[PDB]
């Protein structure tokens, strides 16, 4: 006999309930999770993907253009396409031996300013972080 049972749940104010889980989102969002220069030292270009917080953050812009059902669906989609270090996120999210050589031809005091377009672009998220003072 292959059955299974499982609990129900209460079921009530489903969109009170979820407007609140779309509230936890934005705060991963703001929270933010990068390492930097210190495992970037050598291991710049190793650890390309690891869904570091690109993709956690898209996801609650999904419910940002489900419940807001505004144009700030549409200042989402500008926020994913970044350049950081002369490319853009499509040319970062993989390891190059060309730009493996640089770096190592590279200093910390050159990648102090390559952490500085990090910089930035850490300002840009701020930007549409003000979004809740709005």
């Amino acid at each position: 006999g292959p059955e299974r049972i499982s609990k129900a749940y209460e079921s009530k104010d489903v969109r009170l309930v979820a407007r609140d889980s779309a509230f936890l989102g934005l705060q991963r969002a703001i929270r933010s999770e990068r390492f930097e220069l210190d495992n970037f030292k050598s291991n710049f270009p190793y650890l390309t993907v690891a869904n570091g917080s690109l993709r956690t953050i898209v996801t609650g812009l999904k419910g940002i253009v489900e419940f807001d059902d505004g144009q700030m669906k549409d200042i989402a989609k500008e926020i994913l396409d970044t350049q950081i270090c002369g490319v853009p996120f499509s040319q970062f999210g993989t390891c190059s031996g060309s730009a493996r050589d640089l770096v190592d031809n590279a200093s910390y005091q050159q990648e102090k300013i390559i952490i500085k377009h990090l910089n930035e672009l850490f300002e840009k998220v701020a930007l549409h972080l003000v979004g809740a003072e709005v």
